[PDB]
């Protein structure tokens, strides 16, 4: 038996303006905004957490609107 390990490192930040819609939920880059019938736009990681007993149909968070997944079957 017998092992180890040693590392460090700095990096170096960089400083530009990110002009990427972000998700009101999680507050991340937006990489899949999704505007539901509502408009609002959303992140999948979050729209599909958010489903997890409904089976699909969700009342959007940010405004209550009578929101229902449709789209080309
Ligand atoms: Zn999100
Ligand atoms: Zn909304």
């Amino acid at each position: 038996g017998s092992s180890g390990s040693s590392g460090m490192a700095s990096g170096q930040f960089v400083n530009k303006l990110q002009e990427e819609v972000i998700c009101p939920i999680c507050l991340d880059i937006l990489q899949k905004p999704v505007t539901i019938d509502c408009g609002h736009n959303f992140c999948l990681k979050c729209i599909t957490q958010i489903g997890e007993t409904s089976c699909g149909f969700f009342k959007c968070p940010l405004c209550k609107t009578s929101v229902r997944k449709n789209a080309i079957r």
